[PDB]
């Protein structure tokens, strides 16, 4: 019961059954994966109040609230270890990511009430903007599980002011609303000032019976003593915390609904989520959802931690996409890249990925050359330009699989227009106006990181994820030390020492964990977890898209076919 | 020769001649202004190569290139002291701001070739985004005077990766182009990799004859020696720097034009600027341009450095806007704010500004009260909501003059809807979809900083400026130390000591210079320089606006009139 | 001083010098062209008040006002003979088209004050919407030379009410303003009610000193008493200068005479944003290398004769240069880049004649030029999509008899590929011009950048050799009456009617095509359109970031 099975079903299948496993490699990847999981667990547990203590006082933690909201097994966290300003607890005081609620994907943001009652900490504003941007680009509902005490007083200068500070999300929520994207808030505990605007900015307000939202909270030694007198007098005065339920439900009616406990609040949210517009994804399917035909655990063997080793990218694609099917656009032209159509739970996506290894008699603009997989040449850049443009016309979201060492350099490459072709790709992406996912398989480096659907496209890239085998740098430490200090040897030992410093630093500052802490990549995900994220993304993309191309009116399949025959 | 003189000419005049000058105050302001000018001069001079040395080698500095481009006296720098990451030289290696070129306003970005040949330094990416955002919001041409050596190798992790890093401007330039906003580049010196994409991303490329743009640049002790052999062999090889004029002019034709020297490049830019679409501002005028009727130097007396002193805001408005004329919207309603129409070189703007001092028998929702000027109440918030909405419909840009201590707090204020009214203002602003300017007169604090056209509105606020009398904090240090440590005295000397630490820190981290270094405000401007910036902004706003309301079809003047009569 | 001469300069040249002229054909074309010119002249002269009488009373006619405004030789009229409701005078009481004012292209609408003082007549509302749509799609300034007495009382039911009636332009002017497109009005004579809203809706109002704009203007024996009492009362016509200048200030400026009003308009036009077209040029403007008058020989009036489309393209575009996209693939169509006064346009045009061993989905087949097959439709889909990305406007040259029919064609996806083209055009979001060379027929007329794309096609023009029908009269009579002597008679009626109702003049009267233009006048219209398109475009693609030239090159080499 689908359109055009001749084009969209029984596509060529790709990938081989894994002949030689590699335990050493698998163990190396899993060591990175373990450290990530361990750091996340330690960070989620950190803070002045435990989950156990929270539960005793009648409150749920962020993860408890999240797990009560979502369909089991659908949680795709992002920015778990994001901590650009290096807070001691290791987080930005929010837990965020994608989750599914009774079949509907939503973007979830949860205050960490274990840590200073969910206070604004350095790096949080940035994290929050990455949330609302994702919702914006995907037209996906934004859900706040809110428990926010506002500005951290010692850090006010880092959390209160500026273009992208604590005030920005309030504008971003109005923008979402104006773009037709609903925002739903569960209001827990005390939310004064900063937390008050997080409470009031959403579309729908569901309150805990003890919760509040307010413009402002309650209310030498001779100086020092005076304060404790006023405090204990006000405490015996028993004035209620401003903007409690008797105010914001009974008087202003800004609280739409009030629930007795945390799980009641969740039920309220679930109810309003059920009201939200969403396609039955069947509408956009070209085939019934099918698992890949090769197991994802093979990826622990296929993707080498030895950064000097090539591998076959088709083996990766075969394990990530429905039924191991792939419909390649212009195979043979631009051999440094794979571009083609694939399926994700029956839904069309365009896949763009680096080819690794030696490229015989290539590029064409060089007399007698061998090309390096992971680099970009003329035909690859042109093929991508076309494929992006075609997918954009067809309203087909793009998933980029990056493992790249840059664009070809030198005057032969220059004459081949590579600088202009790279920028043309940037222009093509910006022109596409569709949500896109970027997945760093191993190397994200040079300008290729930018042009290959990089997170530098703030209008199209929703977020980025990386595997345990990934690394981010401008160029390898060795090449960098070279270009920096080679001319300073044309003059001149103190220089040798700081070349080895640079090499060491580039290794340190390019490790997967460091990369996600700085937010270079949003999440480090397990090899068995990459497809889940692709599924989350793709289903979110097609849940309520702002534009449609009927299948019979799509150009990509037609142009792909013609190139194969003509 | 203007529409509706009955509405737009002979408006009420405001302001008094200054009776009592205040030398002490004037001197205090000018001390802040001097320190700013002095820090800017020191920062512009800093770097491994002087202007004198640059000139000897046949090159102009950033400021020389800028001064050769612009009409004399039209330079409005922004982010002069922006240095969020605290680079030693004190800058982000770019000089940026507004400048006029033969009557046309343009946004200007100039590489600082005194410092590591214009290398990407920490904080630069952010600075560059503030540039392209301004051009985007105002539909104003972006001009690059480019001399960029790319990534600073030691700092690569801070300048190369991430959503808002060195790659982002290349996407932002494509966005500008796609929105119909031209980008023009003068290409000087060597521009490899990162600087190559700054070269190629603009609409128009004008090159210095010795300049280049490229995807990549040229080309233990036994290890160490090997490098200097290859280097000196390549140096004697005399291979030209990749992507020089014989390549990018003669072969690729990406350089549109080539000039012999720096001033030739400027002439080329001037020529292409002359091609750009721009209104004769006469088209949008409602009166002939007229100076204010009171001198701006009085502002050194009027605006008190004593943060506890009120002043009359009308005295400020009278000195900033054409002919000291003001057409107030709903005077008497919402007395804590002034909202009304003014003129800037004959062009209509909407002005929103705090009233200072005691407000008798106010707010209305309190039994017997005296209101504090600089705070926001019910009627003020509602009046602003309406005025913003009206100006938005009329396509009249808004200028916000902030001097504020926040929104009224407590359950009487809550019942009066202040939390929802504040957010309604945010929604109203976001809905306006027009470029806006924010000017901090003194206090930018609390949520009022956000709602009063704050820079937290990334779609509407083009940039923000502040006077020498300005200060930024969440709340005063004393109130902050209180709310932080008062409950920790209900338990318990080590606490007293860190309360005085907080008070001191809030004073340090809220000084005008510190605020602009962090980018809380984009520029600290002289009292005599505020009108110039307002003129730059307003004329840029009306140069090529994307939407028009004919004067006879404007609602703001009509509604303003009806309230006065009915 | 241009980007990428390697791509944009010294493109292949096309066309041959004309070997054998054809006087018979030329004369046949010029006979149609003469009849058009003659009908236009008669229509412009028609009406109860002559130009001579207007001049005596101190007033200029529509054409005098237009000719005083525009740079000489830049007038591109549209809808000259548009008269869908068949008014006796032959017009819709407005003169409209493209004109250039001191180098700036603008859209011009002028009230015909020769005819019932510029009253609203049947068909006018539709004509006015075609004006504001053009301005909308090109972001081009709209100029009204206004002299409008409002609703024609006898015809009120046809000019006053409905979604697309006399009130619609007032909403369309607000839309233009909100899209940032300025509207400038010169207010002449009396403009009450309907004409009052034409006066007030624009951005800028310039008034003649005797002019007015108003909400409303100023048994049997009883009426003439009140009338003569009011006439002796000497009450001024409502909303005159002492009101709308002195009191309301809705008139921005007042001039003593018609030419003063024009000067005021010129001044405000000079204020308007416009590129120096040099900014978007890839070469200096160059005439074609073959004369346009050859087209009188090249394009056959004998509708059964093929001709070489390249000969047409060679005579319309700068320096006879053409950079063809995917030559050899989809031979029934020509798609490629060309230049118009140095500016890039994408050209899509039918190939005529026999196509050997084609289409590929059939066995031993000969293809018919002017028809659309699989590869043509796919090539156009790609080329449209590529030009859209590159912000390159499209010019469509139509001479077509439809899309291939039958189950082999169906299996080849032709129905879906045709609609994909429609989708592709709608997706392009750029102003486009459509020129009917000869045949506009079947679904091909729709998909080949037809005027049915109300968001992209600015207007359409046709040559004297053009004709519009669903299908030929013979084929139509067949399909209608084959399944059915009284029947033979009404088959010949149908054939005759299809010939009658498909003549160039009839087509433009009904608005099927907006203007019938002379063979020597096609390039001028292309120049007007292209220069208007690039005057103030809403989106740019830098030359070095364009995909079309790159993809075109790769197909040639790879
Ligand atoms: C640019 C020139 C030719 C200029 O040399 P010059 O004429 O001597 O000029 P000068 O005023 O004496 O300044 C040179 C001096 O300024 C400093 N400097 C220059 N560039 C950098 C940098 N990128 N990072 C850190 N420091 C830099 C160094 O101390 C230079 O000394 P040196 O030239 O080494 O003797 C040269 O210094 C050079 O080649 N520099 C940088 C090497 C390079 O190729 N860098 C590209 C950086 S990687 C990148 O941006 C990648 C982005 C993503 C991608 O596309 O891959
Ligand atoms: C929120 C509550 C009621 C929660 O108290 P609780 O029930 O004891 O909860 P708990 O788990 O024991 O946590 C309290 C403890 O967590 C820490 N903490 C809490 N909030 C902050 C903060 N904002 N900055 C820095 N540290 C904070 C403190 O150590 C708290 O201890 P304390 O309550 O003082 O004994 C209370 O701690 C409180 O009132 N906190 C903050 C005071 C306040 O009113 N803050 C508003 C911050 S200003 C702002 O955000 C302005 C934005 C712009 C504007 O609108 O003006
Ligand atoms: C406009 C002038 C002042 C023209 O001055 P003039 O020197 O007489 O000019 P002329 O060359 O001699 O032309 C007059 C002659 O042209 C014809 N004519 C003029 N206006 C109309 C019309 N509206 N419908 C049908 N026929 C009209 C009539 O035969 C006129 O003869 P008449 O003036 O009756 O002796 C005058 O004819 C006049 O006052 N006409 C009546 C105009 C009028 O009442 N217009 C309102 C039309 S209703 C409407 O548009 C409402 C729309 C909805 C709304 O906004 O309410």
């Amino acid at each position: 019961m689908y359109s055009m099975p001749g084009y969209f079903q029984n596509m060529p299948t790709i990938g081989k059954e894994l002949v030689n496993p590699n335990p050493e490699n698998e163990q190396e990847i899993k060591a990175v994966e373990s450290d990530i999981h361990e750091s996340i667990k330690k960070a989620l547990d950190a803070g002045i109040t435990s989950e156990e203590k929270l539960n005793e006082r009648g409150q749920l933690s962020a993860m408890q609230r999240i797990n009560a909201l979502i369909d089991p097994g659908t949680w795709c966290p992002l920015n778990s270890l994001f901590n650009p300003e290096n807070n001691k607890f290791g987080t930005t005081n929010i837990v965020n990511g994608l989750g599914r609620v009774d079949g509907k994907w939503v973007y979830i943001v949860a205050s960490d009430n274990k840590k200073m009652a969910g206070a604004w900490v350095p790096g949080q504003a940035e994290n929050l903007i990455r949330c609302s941007d994702a919702a914006k680009m995907m037209h996906l509902p934004l859900i706040y599980l809110l428990n926010c005490s506002g500005v951290e007083f010692p850090n006010q200068d880092k959390v209160y002011p500026n273009r992208r500070g604590g005030g920005t999300p309030f504008f971003r929520n109005s923008e979402l609303n104006q773009l037709g994207i609903p925002v739903i808030v569960g209001i827990y505990g005390t939310n004064p000032a900063g937390g008050g605007y997080h409470s009031i900015s959403p579309t729908i307000l569901i309150a805990h019976q003890d919760a509040n939202m307010a413009v402002g909270g309650a209310g030498d030694d001779e100086a020092a003593e005076q304060i404790i007198a006023a405090q204990i007098e006000n405490s015996k005065l028993k004035v209620p915390a401003p903007g409690s339920v008797p105010i914001h439900y009974d008087e202003t009616g800004f609280f739409r609904e009030v629930y007795q406990n945390d799980l009641g609040v969740i039920d309220g949210i679930k109810k309003y989520i059920s009201y939200l517009p969403a396609y039955n994804l069947e509408f956009f399917r070209v085939d019934t959802p099918k698992a890949p035909q090769l197991p994802a655990e093979d990826l622990y063997s296929i993707i080498p931690m030895n950064q000097k080793r090539p591998y076959d990218i088709y083996e990766v694609i075969a394990r990530l996409f429905d039924n191991s099917e792939f419909s390649e656009y212009k195979k043979g032209y631009g051999p440094e890249m794979v571009t083609g159509l694939a399926k994700v739970n029956g839904l069309l996506v365009g896949v763009i990925a680096n080819v690794q290894g030696l490229l015989m008699n290539y590029p064409e603009y060089k007399q007698n050359s061998v090309g390096i997989g992971g680099k970009l040449y003329r035909q690859g850049l042109i093929k991508m330009n076309e494929f992006v443009t075609l997918c954009a016309r067809d309203r087909i979201p793009l998933i980029w699989l990056q493992d790249t060492t840059g664009i070809d350099v030198g005057d032969e490459a220059e004459k081949a227009e590579l600088l202009g072709l790279g920028q043309s790709l940037i222009y093509s992406i910006e022109n596409s106006k569709l949500p896109s996912l970027e997945i760093t398989i191993r190397k994200a480096s040079a300008a290729a990181h930018y042009v290959l659907g990089g997170p530098q496209g703030n209008n199209t890239n929703v977020f980025s994820i990386g595997t345990g085998a990934c690394e981010y740098y401008v160029m390898p430490g060795e090449t960098a030390a070279n270009a920096m200090y080679s001319r300073k040897l044309v003059k001149a030992q103190p220089i040798i020492g700081k070349m080895n410093d640079m090499i060491q630093m580039y290794t340190d500052k390019s490790r997967p964990k460091y990369c996600t802490e700085k937010g270079m990549v949003d999440e480090i995900v397990d090899m068995t977890e990459v497809r889940p994220y692709i599924q989350a993304f793709t289903e979110a993309a097609y849940q309520n898209p702002q534009s449609i191309c009927p299948m019979h009116q799509m150009l990509t399949p037609r142009s792909t076919r013609e190139f194969e025959t003509f």
